[PDB]
């Protein structure tokens, strides 16, 4: 599968809303996550304690994990596919102790999605819909193939 040019002007497009305010949409998006999947809460070790959203608000740990994350992801979409040198560490990563399943990254893009509708919907029409699903389908499909390279099935 690839993005056509116009997809990915679709979807960085929308992507320069998150980047006017990383911290916030980051805190969205984990509190949406750990809300929808506590399981994926476990995974971080610094934040599994966290309960109430006002707690999770308050935790400068949280906020900076959502910088990482966004960050690292935009990083990657701006690469319009052509993300291999970022993935393959990416997989190493999430491959360590705490292994993270393709179905967690899967979780991760229904709250980011989830984000994008409720705080950009003017950025965020049909089209755009459509070319959000398919770049993060295949960041998806990519790692589980950087995943299997380093002998991690996701
Ligand atoms: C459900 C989703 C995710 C979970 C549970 C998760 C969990 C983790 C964990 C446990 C580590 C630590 C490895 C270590 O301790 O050395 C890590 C590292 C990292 N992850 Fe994720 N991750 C998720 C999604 C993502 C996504 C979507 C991105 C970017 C596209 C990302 C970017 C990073 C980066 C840049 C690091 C290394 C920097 C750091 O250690 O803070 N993560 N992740």
């Amino acid at each position: 599968m690839v993005l056509s040019e116009g997809e990915w002007q679709l979807v960085l497009h929308v992507w320069a809303k998150v980047e006017a305010d990383v911290a916030g949409h980051g805190q969205d998006t984990l509190i949406r996550l750990f809300k929808s999947h506590p399981e994926i809460l476990e995974k971080f070790d610094g934040l599994k304690h966290l309960k109430t959203e006002a707690e999770m608000k308050a935790s400068e740990d949280l906020k900076e994990h959502g910088v990482t994350l966004l960050t690292a992801l935009g990083a990657i979409l701006k690469k319009k596919g052509h993300h291999e040198a970022e993935l393959k560490p990416l997989a190493q990563s999430h491959a360590a102790k705490h292994k993270i399943p393709i179905k967690h990254l899967e979780f991760f893009s229904e709250a980011i999605i989830h984000v994008l509708h409720s705080r950009h919907p003017g950025d965020f029409g049909a089209d755009a819909q459509g070319a959000m699903n398919k770049a993060l389908e295949l960041f998806r499909t990519d790692i589980a193939a950087k995943y299997k390279e380093l002998g991690y099935q996701g």
